[PDB]
């Protein structure tokens, strides 16, 4: 998995806010979402989801988060 | 995630055979399966599955594999 997709995932994982991650990364939100979308399409699992209008880290998102810090 | 659970996951991921992983790790198969089972219960996603009598690495298993090598 590519360094920059990983960096975007971790930023969104940390901010829990895509537009905020984009500002931090100095890229556009759609760019942030395309990085995430590529990982989700490549691995076939969602990493984030909205539930009742609030961003959530999925079970696979949490596994990715912890694996990256090992 | 604990060093030894990670090591067991990678061994099974590599051998694609639990009894073989156990022999390699010098622990019993049920021990191997308990390590894996703990990760799967903790993260809520399966890492392996049998499909038509053959061991498979799941989508989450592949994500874990690649994340651990980053
Ligand atoms: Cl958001
Ligand atoms: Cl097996």
């Amino acid at each position: 998995m590519l360094d920059f997709r990983v960096e975007t995932f971790l930023t969104v994982c940390r901010t829990m806010n895509y537009t905020r991650a984009a500002e931090e990364l100095n890229i556009t939100q759609p760019a942030v979402s395309q990085h995430i979308a590529h990982l989700e399409r490549d691995y076939g699992v969602p990493l984030f989801a909205y539930r009742n209008k609030k961003l959530q880290l999925t079970d696979a998102g949490a596994l990715l988060r912890d694996a990256l810090s090992t």
